[PDB]
């Protein structure tokens, strides 16, 4: 426990100013205006379309390996994503020698489209397949998983060998393996500055890596809509703005 | 593996006589003769009543919101739940000025209840609920879990936002946070004795929390009507006695 | 990231003459010529016949207790389970004193039964029974699991107290407990080689065994009849044969 001030974005701006080394943490509210949707209960939420028993598991895969593509297919497919302001905002603070790393929860691959250099994927990447009996690793885009694409004609999409696509993304059911973790975990020990933006509803890997930045003394700002988790716990201060109003936070440093 | 002697109650008060911090580590067994049903497999368990795939998981939730709400509903209103002599024995002990901490894997928050101080929650506690869209969290009692309560009338409980209450324990699927774990590893590593009361059945938190007691040297004392998972593994004593007999010890120490 | 050469059979027994304490990591892979079914989807697996729903999972046992019974029973009447000279070589290279510990997570005990004499069993033994009321252990063998045997006679197997047997292995949902996953680390330590045998096909406990043997600087070797997730990430070489073609390596060992 301990208290967590509200800031202003132009008080941010000030902090962001001094520092040398930011990293960005970075959930679902991230990706929110580009239409994408959640994936818990926070009413914008996939799980109001499909069953997360079904669509969402490893079990659920195994049995009905067709049914997460669905998922997939259709999101990509029915809803105009795009980059927001947001996004822009950070790859100009990356671009202006602030921002260094963006560890991501989301499957998107919004930033990177951003133009941010550094992304760390802790739950995979909707980009990649791999094979589920050779291993083989297909890389993906926009035009391959629209509903009228060959990749998509058949589903689940097949492996040459025979075998089975599995979307490169973490499910229910699986854990985010080691390595990813300590990526994300030298990165915030090197920082001198943690963002947490538009994440950290509820107990998740992004809340264990701000309870890893309090054990090394780092600085941490929320960026949010709302409060959280980690509000009068782990953050230090707490900006109650929307993604989108990062540019406000880019235009002053810019001049 | 190694040799866990099995020791009287009156052999457990002498080995607490001698320790300055001592930390209990309870489950189900604690809370088993307050009418509280447990979770597992063990014949006394829930899941006779209740389907876990879909009352007692996070995708569960997400889904059917109102599930887990009838089962607390329904739990806190037609079992007659109340302290029982364990729980007076352990704060007694906590008086006495033997007993530090308790970590517990229980839900019920009867060791508060009992007038113990420093209770860390592994697994949550169901007298908080938590807005599932703006993280609003609502302090719950007794008497808003009872089925005749406001709070009870539409399920869901709905936050003023107009997003939905998810009671704040732990799911199956869902992983128990970094620092709430840390509390629990830092208040063990500075204890002399600890008590497992009536947990280990199975791999577990409190399993991995008594592997952590064996790796910083630590005496532990196991008491449980039953044989367990560390019993020959890890601990170094066990008392074959039901929670309750606790008084037993609490009256010769008292002395 | 880093570069993962594929060698020779011939090649990787000169590597291993030079070595003092080789350890093998094995999954499914070193089973399947055994006839074993693997349990993720991989073609060869289990969950073509079996709902991996409410066969393989904890909450789904706790409900249906039976149905991973009736799997075991299935797999074990059913199947020609036998020893494969992949297991006879790594047998020989215990022999002849380079091969010193097996980390599993198969659990047909069939390392065991090649003669290996230190074998970590990560998913546990389905020669091992718990009663989920009393923990009473009860050790099993093949005869016992029989589709005519009286052990098999009435599912679930029940405990003299009237408890429920459970499996030892670990389903869907139950984590490796840390004590467990110690005893591998403690060995991968003190390694000099690690032999990833068929295996590694996705994240999981091994991936992460494979992250903490980069971490300690230990030279890895992949054998797999296709490439996997730590090559080209983790391993330094990789050596595609089948598991049982490493009799070619144990006989050139030999003399
Ligand atoms: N446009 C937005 N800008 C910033 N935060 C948002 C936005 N939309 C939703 N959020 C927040 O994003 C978080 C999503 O958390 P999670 O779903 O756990 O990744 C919640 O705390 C929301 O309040
Ligand atoms: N009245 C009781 N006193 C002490 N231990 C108990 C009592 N009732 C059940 N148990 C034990 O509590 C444990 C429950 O473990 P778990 O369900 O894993 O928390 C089991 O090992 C039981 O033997
Ligand atoms: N006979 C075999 N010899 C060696 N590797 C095998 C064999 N059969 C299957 N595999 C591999 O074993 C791995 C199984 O991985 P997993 O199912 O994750 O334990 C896959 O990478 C397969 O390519
Ligand atoms: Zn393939
Ligand atoms: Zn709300
Ligand atoms: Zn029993």
């Amino acid at each position: 426990k301990k208290d967590t001030q509200s800031i202003t974005l132009e008080e941010l701006a000030k902090i962001i100013k001094k520092c040398k080394h930011v990293v960005a943490l970075t959930g679902s509210g991230t990706s929110a205006e580009s239409n994408i949707p959640s994936f818990r209960g926070s009413s914008n939420s996939i799980w109001s379309k499909y069953d997360p028993r079904i669509y969402g598991t490893i079990w659920g895969f195994w049995k009905y390996p067709e049914k997460i593509w669905e998922v997939i297919r259709d999101i990509s497919s029915d809803y105009e994503i795009e980059i927001n302001n947001g996004h822009v905002a950070l790859s100009t603070l990356e671009s202006l020698g602030y921002l260094k790393s963006v560890v991501t929860q989301n499957v998107d691959g919004l930033h990177e489209a951003s133009g941010n250099t550094k992304v760390i994927s802790l739950h995979g990447n909707v980009f990649e397949a791999v094979c589920c009996t050779c291993n083989k690793i297909v890389k993906l885009n926009k035009i391959m998983l629209q509903k009228t694409s060959h990749f998509m004609h058949q589903l689940p999409p097949e492996c040459p060998c025979g075998g089975i696509f599995k979307p490169n993304i973490i499910l229910f059911g699986e854990v985010v393996s080691s390595d990813l973790l300590k990526e994300a975990e030298e990165e915030i020990a090197k920082c001198d500055l943690l963002l947490v933006i538009g994440t950290s509803s509820t107990v998740s890997t992004a809340t264990n890596l701000c309870h890893f930045a309090c054990k090394k003394k780092k600085k941490i700002v929320e960026i949010n809509i709302s409060k959280t988790y980690i509000t009068n716990k782990m953050s230090d201060y707490h900006v109650c703005a929307k993604f989108s109003e990062l540019t406000k936070v880019a235009n002053i440093l810019k001049g």
